[PDB]
């Protein structure tokens, strides 16, 4: 569980939104795991603008943040689960680092600010959905 809270906006996966952020939408997309939803109190977390491909995340089910170096965003196969069939999700990075289901949520971070959240994983791996092309967070 996790979610990134920059100004009007609370964004979190798309497969853990609730029925209240469905009720105050602001944009979606399956391809990608992510839901935006409307706040009534401004948020203070800064997107990161680069192309940094080493960061830190949080990771639920160590209590640990870790170090990592992740691949760029890109079209990655994800196997079958309870919330999506077998598909291609879009602008997802990968990291050799530990994550287990209920680790999604947690924060990538950079120098220059938030750069994603944790999306999938398995077998020595975790991915994290971008948020770095969403310019449109940081207005209105
Ligand atoms: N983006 C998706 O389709 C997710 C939806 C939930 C399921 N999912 C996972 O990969 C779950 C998972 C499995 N093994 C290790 C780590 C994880 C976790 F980090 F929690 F994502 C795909
Ligand atoms: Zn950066």
């Amino acid at each position: 569980s996790g979610a990134i809270y920059v100004g009007n906006y609370r964004v979190v996966n798309r497969h853990l939104a609730t029925h209240n952020d469905w009720a105050n939408l602001v944009w979606e997309d399956s391809s990608r795991d992510l839901l935006v939803s409307s706040t009534t109190a401004q948020g203070c977390d800064t997107i990161a603008r680069c192309d940094c491909q080493t960061g830190v995340y949080y990771c639920s089910s160590r209590r640990k943040h870790y170090p990592v170096s992740f691949s760029k965003p890109s079209l990655i196969f994800v196997e079958a689960s309870e919330y999506y069939p077998a598909r291609y999700q879009s602008h997802l990075m990968l990291a050799v680092g530990h994550s287990e289901p209920g680790d999604c949520g947690g924060i990538l971070r950079c120098q220059h600010g938030v750069v994603g959240i944790v999306s999938t994983g398995g077998n020595g791996l975790v991915g994290f959905a971008d948020v770095r092309d969403l310019l449109w967070l940081d207005e209105e």
